[PDB]
């Protein structure tokens, strides 16, 4: 199992409509069975274009990367999460409302802020004033679970109060173009699963509305 199960459960507790509509990849790779496992899922449901759910695990790594893309028409942000356990004393937890409009600073008043000193992501470009990043230990991940449920409640609120119905995937063009520029997914998958698979995972699954 995953250290992440309590995040994963809270996610689909808040959004019970997100049913798997395509299992994009179940892949084995890494060291030889294969010791690296990818589950790539796409989920649909009321008020969403998609939720794309990547989950990679090997003996050392445990990575859950999931973006909720809502239907367009209501200027709504995505909700993105990168739950990354690299070693057994190194985890990084990332979650934010990620707005499709470039250069623009989105926020939700009441929520942790941020500043925003965090190095790998740029506040105000597809990351909000309330971007949540922490570094911690595997055994202490659930300390931030309630904060997580607070972001989910707020995001649920804004979906429910706007109820978008548009399907204009080009709204997310700039966003997914930007996110494809992030490292290291491309190379991590390259090594672990091969070039064809890394290319497809990134361009056809993770960030496919470029
Ligand atoms: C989805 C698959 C996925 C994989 C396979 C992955 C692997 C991964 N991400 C890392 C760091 C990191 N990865 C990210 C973020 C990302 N990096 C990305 O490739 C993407 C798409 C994001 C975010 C949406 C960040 C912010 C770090 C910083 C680590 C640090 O604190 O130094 C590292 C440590 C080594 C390094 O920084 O080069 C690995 C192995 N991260 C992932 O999200």
């Amino acid at each position: 199992k995953t250290i992440w199960q309590n995040y994963i459960d809270a996610l689909f507790e808040t959004f019970p409509q997100l049913e798997i509509s395509e299992v994009w990849a179940k892949w084995d790779g890494g060291n030889v069975g294969g010791d690296a496992k990818l589950t790539a899922n796409i989920r649909t449901g009321e008020h969403f274009l998609k939720a794309r759910e990547a989950h990679i695990v090997d003996p050392n790594s445990d990575i859950y990367n999931t973006i909720l893309y809502p239907k367009t028409g209501a200027d709504l942000p995505c909700f993105g999460m990168d739950l990354m356990k690299f070693s057994d004393k190194k985890v990084i937890i990332v979650f934010d409302f990620q707005h499709p409009r470039e250069k623009y600073l989105f926020s939700v008043d009441g929520l942790p802020e941020d500043d925003g000193k965090y190095r790998f992501f740029e506040m105000g470009n597809h990351f909000s004033k309330n971007i949540f990043v922490r570094y911690c230990k595997p055994d202490e991940v659930d300390q931030y679970l309630d904060t997580f449920k607070l972001y989910l409640t707020k995001y649920k609120e804004m979906i429910d109060n706007n109820k978008p119905v548009g399907e204009d995937t080009t709204v997310y063009s700039d966003f997914d173009t930007y996110m494809t520029e992030l490292d290291p997914v491309r190379g991590y998958m390259k090594n672990k699963f091969g070039e064809g698979r890394s290319e497809a995972f990134v361009n056809d699954f993770l960030f496919s509305y470029k």
